[PDB]
């Protein structure tokens, strides 16, 4: 993971962030879309590896620089 560290691969969605924040943001995208974090001012879901907050997770791949069609 580009974001959070937990390995990732390359595959459909690229950007490789691990497999989850991918299918994730593929389901994330199509139904529950935009996750606006805790806004609790960039939160950290990474270092320790503790999911703070799930909503942060879908940012910080936009961030990363991950979209769903290969970005
Ligand atoms: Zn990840
Ligand atoms: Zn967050």
């Amino acid at each position: 993971c580009l974001v959070c560290s937990d390995e990732a691969s390359g595959c459909h969605y690229g950007v490789l962030t691990c497999g989850s924040c991918k299918v994730f943001f593929k389901r994330a995208v199509e139904g529950q879309h935009n996750y606006l974090c805790a806004g609790r001012n960039d939160c950290i879901i990474d270092k320790i590896r503790r999911k703070n907050c799930p909503a942060c997770r879908y940012r910080k791949c936009l961030q990363a620089g991950m979209n769903l069609e290969a970005r």
